[PDB]
Order: structure tokens, then C-alpha cells, then sequence
């Protein structure tokens, strides 16, 4: 519970906003068959020329003010492409004599919006957005979209538009305001209300585990971070238990407690439930890597490539399985039993890390034969998975950033997924598509196992010739599960916006879909 | 017993050791071949060679004792096989008394005298078809030429690769592991090769001693864990033994060998067993073994491709090796010697009390040495381990030591190197070879680069900055910490390790046994 | 013999030069019991202090008292005896004439090793490199046997020469006192053959490889032939290609340079009792071929040392050629040829076939010796030889064994490397016997060609190249010197003609 | 899982037969790959050899 420090301006704890400027946003959806009044702030359509490649505005909704009509006559909108990405601002007076922005932002030719087309549109609307301190932003939608894309609208406007200025103190920007209020006009507004709120629970779970995992390594460690979980589990009222390196031994997790020996914070294993009220139908157990530094131990990060500098990020999927716990609480699904759980460590180098070449015992009785100390996620994981199965769950989902090897077969945009189980992969896939977090099914080739086959101990740790690292640590993760539907989510490759430099949260959508479409 | 630091209570506090392996209950007849081979239960096996043609055809020369298995091994009807070294069949049939038998044969291929290393592979043969086969007696016909010497090695090889290692398995042990409780042997001249059953047995452990010593990762064999495993040992076999702990490592002032431990958990430990002989000693020998139980490198890590510091656990062979020459003396009892066993155990690691690269320590001969890189550790050790040596008055300071990687590319993975002070030493050596069957290589200490050793500011350099040949410059090291002694200097850094199969040789066990046993 | 270009500038012959200033140097040695005489230019005693580092003491009788005064104890005492140190001043003689005295430290060693001795002439050099002199007198209080002493000449006019050959004052007397002295009046005119025989070798491998390729130095060995009148044969590309050499063709197919195979034969008067043949690694560029040198360390810009082998063996040429022993049939054989990158090029991969029949995998084209060697042995003991020892810079892997000093010696036979460490012992170029294991060898069994070139596995790469040539002699005695470690002198960034009086003194002993 | 072996059809040779009666084939494990096979002589006194993957 209590912080560690080397010298007395070590932080104890991670800084959480939990109020952000986008919850203070009365967002209001009205529907486009009654026209647009645009008496005040920023007016922004959203303008799709179906099969004319890169073809001309023209505008299709009624606006309610003369003036304003006048400027969007097709005549003077000629001047301006539909390439997507492309925006465009306007300045004009009203029939009130009364000043107003209006604006597009260019949806290309394609009628079905990508999610990868849906955030460049958000992006360039947030380009709008920000230097601007005007007060309402108003969209008006052009382009045909279903419930989930509009929802992913939402999501992404809100995630992208906040900006995280926990560790600014000299440069923070001063006079850089966000808009108070967001009207959007759409076709069968009545049925997009649902989305709206969701919409917030969804980006504030994503910001959350985007900023547990943007923190450094300094502020979020193994004991700030359970602190941070059980403050969460406390605000929304969930059942948690955080357990520490004395009941870690007694469950003989010697896999788990290996990797973290050379930490100067102890392990703490997170365990937060929900439990519905009345009759339970699916209990499900979510784990996450939890490293809040991965140097790779006595194999340092030290070849050209490796980002040591980038392994704050190393707890990705403990902040998606915590991002979804805000969700699952907030909102409050029926009828199931979810566990969220991680085994948070540190692994550093010192006189007291484990080394290559350790035999370690598993909490099943499996013995370890540990081939290089930078796999150390799939231990704490085996130890994770072991203990998910003894609580008796329907589907255990561990999501975790664990082989670079993802940057070479899917790279930064799609996750990869592996399982013991089609049914579970499938609800997998299906929760990929309604979240517009992309997921691609990769095998767990059987044919490997054989290298993990060690001479001594019951398995290897590594391969030591396999090159597939995605597939054998997937082989060496299915040995600690032994009777459950079991699924892994890879999230090496997808988790850091290397671009934006910044975190995705990615995974707290896509968890808390399957959580509440099953 | 003394107590192993622990960093969770789940860390290892003991090294495992089998000392009642199931080789130990096998019993060994020894036949002559002259009046004949009977084929009883089990297996029976020939050993055949044909002098001339390559793959040349297999006939059984030996006289069995039954018509049936002689007319089934008539040489009509086995030459539809070859001898090509390790080649091998299975034959059934039913023999005199209507019973089934078991009958093969091993190809030694058409060389007159079979190396080391073709018995290896002859044996490596004989274990393949006792795999996978649950038989209760094993029989081996010699229709092959072999000296007393090589016979031994046969039966040591064959003990060393029959036995599994399965100290450090819980949920994957082999459940069809049945070892044979018999073996039969016929030979020519067998009352003389008789004699060679029990050493055999007595160095088949040695090695296998050492070799679960060096298996024995880090966590579980570390300083502590293995200077108890060193201190069992001498308790079991009634030898001397004296454990130097860090406070008198301090009094005696040996600084580079404490200097390597600063950064580990495990306090560094100094091994001294001890045999002496009843009767009137006439040698006096120490030997030397490097006790790295786990070469992280220190601040020098060992981060280049190829560094293999996943298998540094067996940087400390030859402590093990030393370890089970303590068992082979102290079970053979040699008559008019007195052997000391020496070993400055300790663990290269990295954190913020290791000793850093360009320090400046000195060795308990009060010599100032600049370290230039924390990775050449072990010359560090043994530096002060032979000054402890010279000290006790003896006539032979050997060390043995996984000291230099360049050994891979001098000598490989099969013969050690041996350095020294001493032609006649070093002939001995050699003579150990021969008679051990581990295969030894005299390389010269080169007293030319003896002047890239020369410190701007210490007394001398642990490292050469300009000369690649690192396990010469490391003897011209060492050898400036013997001032008066006879001194070889074994590197068996490119033969410890089996890498095909994956496990430990145990190098070293019975070349230092046999010298021990040597004119 | 005509060299193709590229432009005009290229040039189309090895500057090589016969007539050296050591050449025109007269030296008499002298007995030290006759006292010593101060006449002219530089005098320089070697004086060692045995026991201590220690003072410096003139122990022999000078015959001009001026000179006498001078090395009394009380003055000598301020200088020491450490190995390679040295001082000397000038002053007027007995005579009223300028001579100049000085010592040079030898240690306080009494067996003065040759890498000792190389120290102590380094020193004397230095001194005629820093001074206008024509007589050098060196005092010999100091023991060293025969072979040492000439050793102390060849080394002292090897070191004295330079090389001016590529830019755009010497002595002309010397003397030399020592005991016994009629017992090294027989050394003096050895260490001259000695001498050029390893200048020579220098001269050729320290041409830079536009200068020296595969038809300029055979048009080399042609003309030292010549002037030496021995027996030589240059097969050109269609006699090798009708020999059918497979493996020392594919090396060459990427050279501007067509290969040359040099043949170079040496017979006595007397009965033959043992005929030798003498092979050398002649690549006289090594890029490594596909396999390119472009690992760090690699020394690509070393790479024209890749000859030094042959130039042993040219050098071996012309001190038996001058010498003449007698008894002895000695052929000198060097494959010569380029490992260049081009469309033309073999590749990794490619099988080829030795002119034996054998069929060989190559695993990696800058292992191109293992090759030309293979069908050069062949070619040798096609001569019908007692012995054949071939020399070259084959494997890197020599610098992490032995090092810079001691080279490595291989081989099938026994008595012959015996033959070859005693010529070691008396030549002073020291050499050390490796073994050729043979549990390596399975690691050369290709799966689709006969051989692999490489071991895949293997890093003892010097046993596995041996391995590999091995397998290309069937029944000869045969040694293979690895000097890949200790042709070049780094320090000195000049070559140090290796292996030229080592296998001289081999044809004689 | 590494059972021993069992073989199920009938076999046209008493010799053979013989051979793999089920306390014979008990020696041997089915472990994926594993295999032994021996020479012996069928009921015609010529040479034959079973075995087993
Ligand atoms: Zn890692
Ligand atoms: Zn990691
Ligand atoms: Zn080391
Ligand atoms: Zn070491
Ligand atoms: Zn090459
Ligand atoms: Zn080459």
C-alpha cells in the first residue's frame, strides 16, 4: 500500500484525472429532417460525394437561416474537393446580424466509412477544434453511418480532442479551451440518443488506461499502480482484493514472483470482480501484462531497436483490463460474473533478478526452464492463467503486449488473437468489429511444441530455433490452461501510437463489447 | 547447515544430487570370450568391425553356445549387413530351450584402433537400442581390439549416457524409464579387463557428479548452495575440508577474487577439501577449479549476439570437475599422496555494488591489477586461488577452468587446452589423456605479449588491449601468481558443454583422477 | 604475360628491387679475446645484467683510451640494462677522430629469445635510422649460438631496409665482435640469402593488389627464375581448364585477371633422396567474393596480403635458387588468382568440381583458399613428392589460437612436422602444432555435393579447413602452414615476409 | 498418452505371430514416432522383419 522511494521526490502515486473538460460537454443530438439552426459557435459538416473520387461539396440538409443558406449554394461551395481528411472553415453573419463559423471536413467517395477512414475525418475535425476558443461545435451528418460507427465517432472526437497535461508544470498551455456544448444533426436522431452517453463511458475507459500506461515508470510501479486499481474498485463499488508477495509464496506463483525478484517494489496481484444481481449466467476472467518496466532483466534492452525508453507501456493490457473495469461498472451489465486480474511486477536488473538459465516452479508444478529473462511476460502470465482457472470462469481472455514479432506480421493497427477455443475466438472477432478495434486470428501451431521440450525442466520458456514468437508464446500460455475456453490478445504492436506519440487504451472497447454482447 | 539468502521463500536453498542412481545397482559380469557366448534373457548384442572395405559386410566370429542362434548368425546369412560405425539390428528367434531371445549387433566400422571418439558414437548406439525397450539384462560380445584403457571408457561412456537427469522435472517425468540390472561382457582375456569394472563405475559417477553440478542452474547452485553440496561430499567420504568465508577472504587479502562477488547476493565462498594418504606422502598436489556459478559478465554483460549467457550457469565446470576428482580420490584412496581441492566460488552479477570496469584491486600477493573488463572474471579468481595454492607447499598446482571463448576457435568442442610452467608437468598431463581418454592439447604460453599486460598504473593488466589471442594472454596472466611451482593450466571452456545433446560432459573428472593416479 | 586495364594508368608490373643497399655492405666479424678497436662511425655494445633492470657493465677490453674512459663502471652506471633501452654519445677517439659510442639494453634473460632479439635490433635500427654513419661495429657481450647470431643479421638488415618503391644514407662497413668468432664467419653470407629471400617476399606482398595481381606476379616468378635459372611453367586458363581444376577456376571466374598456376623447379646435382613440393596461398586480392568482407573487423584494406603464402614460397625460391643445396628436388607451386565481385562471379551455394572428381558445396566464396589449395594439392602430389607442405593465410580464426607470433602447422604425417618444428627452431620463425581432429569431419558431409567447403557449425574453423584439404592428399606426407595471424606486422604496417627462411631451412635440413 | 503397444489384427505366420504376442509388444511405447523392428525367420524358414511406428 505504501510507495517505496529512493530519495524523498519519488512520487507515491499516479496521478488520475477522472473529471475531464469532455464530461462537462452537454451533448445534444437533434434530427436532420427539421433543418440546422446555426446561431452560434462552429458549424461542421460532414459531406461524402458518393463515386465521384475527390468530387465537389454540395450541401443536402436545410439550414434555417437565410444568410447562412446563401454561402452553401452549391455555386460557392465548387471551389472545394470531398478528399477525405480535407476541412474547410467559413465566416459570416446570420439573419440575427450575429457572427458564425461554419465548415466540412471531406469524407472521400466510399460510402462504408473505415475506422481507420472514421478517425481521419475526427482527427481533422479536432484540427478544427483545437487553437479555437469558441464555445459550441455543431456536426451535421452527410454520410451514412450505423449505430456503432456513430458511436465510434464519439469515442474517438472525445479521446482525441482531450489533451494530457498531468506531468506539464512550466509549459502548460494556458488559454487553450474546450467547447462547453455539441449539437449533432443526423437522420433518425432519435435512435443515436442510446449511443451518446455510452459513447462517454467508452472514451473516459479508454483515456483512464491511456493514462495509467502514458505515465512513466517512476510514477506508475507495481504499488502505485494496485493503488490506483483499488481507488477505481472503490469508486465503482466492485469487490477487490490486492494480494502481496506473502500470500503470492503460499500460492506457490513461482513463474510470477521470479520476474519481479530484482524489483525494488514488491508484486501485487490485482483482483477486482463484478458480480450482477440476481441470476449469473457468464463468468468471465480478463488478465493483463502488468509490467510497469520491462528492461528485459539480465538480457538487458540493449540491441539496436529494442525501445527500451518505450517500456513504460509494458502494462498495457493491465490498463485495458482496468479501463474495462470502469465500464463494466459503470454501466452495469446483467446476468454475469467478471474478474479482472493481473499480476503487476518490475523487471530490472539487480543482484536479486532471476538469470537466464533459472529453473523456475510454476503455482501448477510445471518447472520453468527460463531461456532469456526478456520473456518474462509469458511467466507472469502462466501464474495469471493458472489462477483464473481455479475461480471457476466460463472464458479467460488475457490481452498483453507481448511480442514485438506482431510489428512483423500485422504491425501497428491490427491485434492478433490466438485460442484453445473457436466459439470464444469468434465472440472475440465479432466484439473486434462492433468496437472498431481490429483483431486478426492467428494459429497456434501445434507443430512447435516440440521446442519447447527441455532438457531439464518440465518446458522451455523460448524456443530456442523457432523465429514465430507470437505463435510459441501462445503454446507456452495454452500448458496453464487446462479445461477452460481460453483466448490471447496480442497488443505488442497496436498499443503505442508511435505517430501521435501517445497511447491508444487499446483493448478497453474491444473487452467491454464481449463483455456485454454474449 | 548454512543457510542459503533467499529473495522469496520459494527460491531453491539446496543444489539436488543423486548419489543412488540406478547404474549403481547394475551388475557387471565380465566373460571370456574363448568358450563361448550363451544367449540368455535380454538383450545380447556384438560389437563387429571388418578390417579393409568401408561398409563392409558383418560376420560373427565368437562361438555361441546354440545351434538355433548359431544357424540364425550363420555368415550366409548376416551379410545382407554392413559395419558402417553405429549402424545397428534387432534379431528375434527362439533358442535351444524353445525360448525367445533378444540378438543384435553394433557397427565399429574397418579402422583397426577406434578413438575416443568412435567409441562415443559406438555407444551412443548401444543406448538408442536400450531406449524405449524394457529389458533386464543388457550383453555386450567384444569382436572388436580394444587396450584396457578404451575398455574402461566403454563402460564409463556407456553408464554416463545410459543415465537420464530427471532432478529437476515434476509433471514431465519419463513414467517408461526401467533401467537394466545386468549386464554381461565377453572379451578376450577377460580375467585382465576385470579389474577396470570398478573404476569404471567409480568414474562413471565422478563425472556424472560434476555434471549435476553444472546442470544445476544459478538459482539452485550458487556460492553458498554449492560449497554445502562441496561440504556434503567430503562428510560423506571422511576428507578434510575447511570453508574460507568473506571475513578471512579479507585477512587474506585476496582482493581480486572478492572484488568479482561485490555485486552478488551470495556471499563469495572459498572450497578446500582434502585427502591425505596414510602412508608416507610423497606428492602433494592442488587443485584448482574456476567456481563461477553464474557469468552475468558484470558491467561488461554479456548483450553481444552470440554471448550465450543463458548457459553461463556452467561457468563453474571446473569446480565441478575438481568436485568429482574429490569423489573418484576419495573413494579409490590412493596410497602415497596428498591432494588438495581448491575452488574461490563466487557470482559475476550487475548492480550497484559490482566492481566496475578500469578498478583497481589487489591480489592477496599484495600485486595491483586494472580491470578492463568485468567479464574476464575468472582469471581474476584463480589469480588469488593459486597464491592460496603456492602457499600450501605443494608439488603441482593444476587449475581447470572454463576461462576463454577463443578455446572455440583454437581447439573446438572436443580437445581442451592445457598451458603451464613446466614441460615435465605438462607431460603428465598429457599421459592423463591418454589413459583417461579426454582429450588434452599442448598450447604455448607466448611470453611476447607478456608486454601488453603492462599497466600504465597498476601493477599489470587484467586484460590485453591489443592481442586477440585471449587464452594465451590469460595463461601469461595467471602465471605471474605462481612464483616458484610447478603450474598447468587447463581451459575446458569450448569442451564442457555438450551442445547436441544438450547437457553437461563433465570434463575434466578422470584426466585429473588419472593424473592423480600417475607415476 | 600481358596485363589487361582499365584506363592507361594502370600499372602493368610489381616493382621489384634486386640490388638493396644491404646488398653493398662488407662485414668481417672479429674475436672479442683480440680486444676491441674504435676506429670509425658507431659503436654499440649488447650488455645484459643477470639476477636484476640492473647497471649496465662493460665487460670487454676497448683498445683506445679515450673510448676506455668513457665505459668506466662509474659512468655506465647510470644507464640500465632493460631490454631494448639504449644510449649513446659522441666524442673524439684516441686518434683526435669523432666516434660514437652507446649500448643497448638486452635484459637480464642469458637465453635471448628471437622475439628478444627483435627487440634489440628495433633499438639498433632506430639508431642508423637517426644518424649519418658508413661503419656500424656491434660488441657481443652477450651468448648467442650460431643460429641466433645469423638470426641478429638477417632480422638487422630486414628492419634496416625501407621500402621506397611507391614514393614519387645507408653503411657501408660493418663489424662484429664476438667469441669464438671463426665459428659464425659461416652465418654472414646465410643472413644475406636469408635476408632477401624475406625482403623479397615483402616487396611482393606488400605490393598493393592493382600492382601485383595474378599476371604480374607470375611474370614475377618468371623473372626471378631466370635470373636464377630454375626450371618454370606458367599454365594458363585452357591448360587449367583441360586439367579440369573446378575448384581453383571458380574462385577466378570474377577477376578482370585471368588465373595463372606457377611451377617453378629446383633439381640438385647429387643423389635425390627426398623430393619436396611447396605450395602457397596466392590470392592477391581477397574482397571475399559475394561473401564480402563487410563485417567490421573484416580489414578489407588489408586484403593484399592474401598472397602471402606464395610470396613465402618465391622467397623459399630464391634462397634454395641461390644456395643450391644439394640432394633435394624442390617444386615450388602457387595458384594465383582474384576473389572479386561481379555477374561473372560464383555464388554461395554453387557446386564445383576438383580436378580429383570431387564434387564441393561452397557455403561461403571467402573461403576461396580452401579451394585454390584443394586443386594445387592435387597438382602436387601428382608430381610424385616425399613430401608436400603448403603455407597460406587461411583462416582468421588463427589470431584468436596462437596469435600475431606463432604461426600453425597441420598434417597427415608425423615425421614430417617434426621436420617442420625443427626448422622452426633453427630458422627462429616460430611455429606451433595444431591438431587435425577428426571428429569434425562429419560436419563437412554436404548433402547433395561429395564435400562442404565450410563447416555450418564448427568455429574451430583452422582444424575444419584442414580437414578440408586433407581430404585432397590420398597417400603423401603433408604438412599446411597457417600464417594467416602472423604475415602481417600491424605495429609496424609493413608485412613481415613469413615462412621464407623457415622453409628454407626445412629443403636443407 | 506413451501407452505401450498393442497390436489388433491377426497375423498369417505362427512364427510371427508368436512375435507379437501382447506381453511382447508391452516393451515398447506408442510415443508419436518412436518405432523398433527385428528379423526373424516366418514359418518357411525365410527372412522377414516386423515392426512398429
Ligand atoms: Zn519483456
Ligand atoms: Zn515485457
Ligand atoms: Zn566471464
Ligand atoms: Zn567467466
Ligand atoms: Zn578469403
Ligand atoms: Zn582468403
Amino acid at each position: 500500500s505504501e510507495v517505496p522511494q529512493v530519495v524523498s521526490l519519488d512520487p507515491t502515486s499516479i496521478p488520475i484525472e477522472y473529471n475531464t473538460p469532455i464530461h462537462d460537454i452537454k451533448v445534444q443530438v437533434y434530427d436532420i429532417k427539421g433543418g440546422c439552426n446555426v446561431e452560434e459557435g462552429l458549424t461542421i459538416f460532414l459531406v461524402n460525394n458518393p463515386g465521384k473520387e475527390n468530387g465537389p461539396v454540395k450541401i443536402s440538409s436545410k439550414v434555417n437561416d437565410k444568410q447562412v443558406s446563401e454561402f452553401l449554394k452549391d455555386e460557392n461551395m465548387e471551389k472545394f474537393n470531398v478528399k477525405l481528411g480535407t476541412s474547410k472553415h467559413f465566416y459570416m453573419f446570420n439573419d440575427n446580424k450575429n457572427s458564425v463559423a461554419v465548415g466540412y471536413v471531406g469524407c472521400g467517395s466510399v460510402a462504408d466509412l473505415s475506422e481507420a477512414d472514421m478517425k481521419r475525418v475526427v482527427l481533422s475535425l479536432v484540427t478544427m477544434l483545437h487553437d479555437n476558443k469558441l464555445s459550441k461545435l455543431t456536426v451535421v451528418f452527410e454520410i451514412n453511418v450505423d449505430k456503432n460507427l456513430f458511436r465510434f465517432f464519439l469515442e474517438t472526437l472525445f479521446y482525441e480532442y482531450m489533451t494530457d497535461e498531468r506531468f506539464k508544470s512550466t509549459d502548460k498551455n494556458v488559454n487553450m479551451e474546450y467547447i462547453k456544448h455539441l449539437g449533432v444533426y443526423i437522420n433518425n436522431a432519435d435512435t443515436y440518443k442510446e449511443e451518446v452517453e455510452k459513447a462517454r463511458v467508452y472514451y473516459f475507459g479508454t483515456y483512464y488506461a491511456s493514462q495509467l500506461i502514458a505515465a512513466p515508470s517512476n510514477y506508475c510501479n507495481p504499488v502505485s499502480l494496485s493503488n490506483a486499481a483499488v481507488e477505481l474498485a472503490q469508486k465503482l463499488n466492485l469487490e477487490y482484493k490486492i494480494l502481496g508477495v506473502k500470500e503470492l509464496e503460499e500460492l506457490k506463483m513461482g513463474a510470477y514472483l521470479s520476474v519481479g525478484k530484482g524489483s525494488m517494489y514488491p508484486n501485487k496481484f490485482i483482483h477486482l470482480t463484478y458480480k450482477s444481481k440476481g441470476d449469473v449466467k457468464k463468468k468471465i476472467a480478463l488478465v493483463g501484462k502488468g509490467i510497469t518496466f520491462d528492461s528485459g532483466g539480465y538480457n538487458l534492452k540493449a540491441a539496436p531497436g529494442s525501445m527500451i525508453d518505450l517500456m513504460k507501456f509494458d502494462m498495457s493490457g493491465c490498463a485495458a483490463v482496468l479501463g474495462c473495469a470502469y465500464c463494466v461498472g459503470t454501466l452495469k451489465p446483467e446476468n454475469v460474473e467478471i474478474h479482472f486480474l493481473s499480476a503487476v511486477c518490475e523487471n530490472m536488473v539487480s543482484k536479486n533478478s532471476y538469470r537466464p538459465g533459472d529453473i523456475i516452479t510454476a503455482s501448477n508444478g510445471k518447472t520453468i526452464e527460463v531461456g532469456n529473462t526478456d520473456a518474462e511476460g509469458r511467466l507472469t502470465l502462466a501464474d495469471a492463467l493458472v489462477y483464473a482457472e481455479k475461480l471457476g470462469v466460463d472464458y479467460i481472455v488475457d490481452i498483453a503486449t507481448l511480442t514485438g514479432a506482431m510489428l512483423y506480421s500485422l504491425g501497428t493497427s491490427y491485434a492478433g488473437v490466438f485460442g484453445n477455443n473457436e466459439e470464444l475466438i469468434n465472440k472475440i472477432l465479432q466484439s473486434s468489429k462492433t468496437s472498431n478495434e481490429p483483431v486478426w486470428w492467428l494459429p497456434i501451431i501445434n507443430e512447435y511444441r516440440a521446442t519447447l521440450n527441455s532438457k531439464y525442466a518440465d518446458i522451455n520458456q523460448i524456443s530456442s530455433s523457432v523465429k514465430a514468437s507470437s505463435i510459441v508464446a501462445s503454446l507456452f500460455l495454452k500448458e496453464f490452461v487446462q479445461n477452460t475456453a481460453w483466448a490471447h490478445i496480442d497488443i505488442a504492436g497496436v498499443s503505442w501510437n508511435f505517430k501521435a506519440r501517445k497511447p491508444k487504451g487499446f483493448g478497453v472497447r474491444l473487452l467491454t463489447e464481449f463483455v456485454l454482447n454474449d
